[PDB]
């Protein structure tokens, strides 16, 4: 069990849209709930990123996959983002992260 994160990474123009594709697979658990997770390199611990906005967050339970989608990039936005996966309510799995890189 583990859950694919793509893309890696990604270098986007301000005002563009970021989309991170997230699947949790290897399991014959389904997806129970689904968060994203934000950190730049000025942090040692991320942050939970709030649903709504500029955020707008996707969820096909079936197929196990979920997605984010950051609008109208700013520099600002320059972190690293990590999908998270529930496969209950005690337990889940995370992507490998996305390193963002917003230019001006």
């Amino acid at each position: 069990v583990h859950v694919a994160q793509t893309p890696r990474s990604a270098t986007k123009e301000s005002g563009e849209t970021l989309t991170i594709n997230c699947a949790l697979r290897d399991t014959s658990y389904g997806l129970h709930s689904t968060a994203w997770y934000r950190q730049t390199p000025g942090q040692s611990r991320r942050d939970q990123l709030t649903i709504g906005g500029r955020y707008v967050k996707t969820v096909n339970k079936p197929q196990k996959t979920f997605s984010l989608q950051i609008r109208n990039l700013v520099v600002e936005d320059t972190a690293t983002y990590t999908c998270r996966g529930w496969v209950g309510g005690r337990e889940g799995y995370e992507g490998a992260g996305t390193k963002l890189t917003v230019k001006p």
